[PDB]
């Protein structure tokens, strides 16, 4: 892929990140801590280990990369900014999610119901395309040389977007790595 010059700088939103997440000072990284005594608000996700990216997007094509390194289990894309926070649900495109994820040795994308990934080299870092007017989010494997992942086309984002990011339990004592924004 040819989409690396769409490079935009994230950086996490500590106000919507769940009570137990810990972000580093230059908000590029965010893990799961074993509360980080933060008061409670109407952002936060309460159910499951989600932060957002500050940054939102209503036009243009977009591209971030991320890094998985050593996880076993994490929730990766963009999703609406009005997306429910509290209780449970699922990520697919009609609550306002375009994602992909990793659990229990298998990729799928957060399709309604969910689609098998066929991904021959386990991604370190993944990279996220957004083209807003054409309704697209691309997912690329940047350990596999850029090769595609998945693509969500005549995607109705219906608002703006916010990168989006989930470091998953760690209930298994294998899954505390963090997720890191990669430079550009
Ligand atoms: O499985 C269980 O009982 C624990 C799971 C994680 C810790 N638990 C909490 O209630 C607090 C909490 C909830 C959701 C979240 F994303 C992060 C922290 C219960």
């Amino acid at each position: 892929h040819h989409h690396h010059h769409h490079m935009v700088h994230i950086t996490l939103d500590r106000n919507t990140a769940n009570s137990w997440l810990i972000i580093s000072k230059d908000r590029r990284q965010v893990r799961m801590g074993d509360h980080q005594n933060v008061s409670d608000n109407k952002e936060r996700f309460s159910n499951y280990p989600m932060v957002l990216g500050a940054q939102r997007f209503s036009s243009g094509k977009m591209y971030w990369e991320v890094d998985v390194t050593q996880k076993e289990a994490w929730d990766l894309g963009v999703c609406r900014d009005s997306v429910q926070r509290k209780g449970q649900f699922s990520l697919s495109p009609e609550n306002g999610f375009w994602t992909i994820w990793l659990w229990q040795d298998s990729y799928e994308a957060g399709t309604s119901p969910q689609t098998t990934l066929h991904i021959q080299v386990p991604p370190c870092q993944i990279g996220i395309f957004v083209d807003y007017e054409a309704g697209v989010v691309s997912f690329y494997n940047i350990t596999d040389h850029g090769s595609l992942i998945y693509t969500f086309s005549e995607c109705v984002f219906a608002g703006p977007l916010r990168p989006f990011f989930n470091v998953g339990f760690n209930y298994s004592g294998g899954n505390a790595a963090p997720l890191k924004l990669c430079p550009l």
